[PDB]
């Protein structure tokens, strides 16, 4: 585990820089207010990141649609999650084009995934 999340870091921070020199690597005091930061989407609907996957993904999140229950996100913290990358990278941005409505800066996935990659500590 980790290489593709690596890779992802390693993936998403040549693009950027591909993008924007300025752009070399990712932090991890970036990946909490994009993810804490109450936006709107253009489907009339205020949400956040922390809406489903709470104020901490790490922790069990909570679908508004049905309202189940969406266990620890951290893809890193589980041992079953962010295996395939193929896939991943794609529905990474099919998600943000149905949470923001568009695809989301490839300077910020780098980010969340680096604070996704990075802490690992759940509340309870
Ligand atoms: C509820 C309406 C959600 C909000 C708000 C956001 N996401 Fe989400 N996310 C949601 C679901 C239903 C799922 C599928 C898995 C699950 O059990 O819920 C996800 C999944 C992700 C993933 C993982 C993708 C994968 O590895 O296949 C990521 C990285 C993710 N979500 C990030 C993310 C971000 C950055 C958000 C704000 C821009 C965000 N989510 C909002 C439901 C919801």
């Amino acid at each position: 585990d980790v290489t593709n999340a690596e890779k992802l870091v390693y993936k998403y921070t040549n693009i950027a820089h591909s993008a924007n020199p300025m752009y070399e690597a990712p932090s991890i005091t970036d990946g909490k207010i994009f993810f804490n930061r109450k936006f709107k989407t253009p489907s009339g609907k205020e949400a956040a990141c922390a809406s489903c996957h709470t104020n901490n993904p790490a922790n069990v999140g909570k679908n508004i649609v049905t309202g189940k229950e969406i266990p620890p996100l951290a893809p890193r913290v589980n041992t079953k999650r962010f295996t395939d990358i193929d896939k991943v990278e794609d529905e990474f941005t099919k998600h943000c084009n149905d949470i923001l409505g568009a695809d989301c800066s490839p300077s910020e996935k780098a980010n969340f995934i680096a604070y996704l990659l990075t802490e690992t500590k759940p509340t309870k």
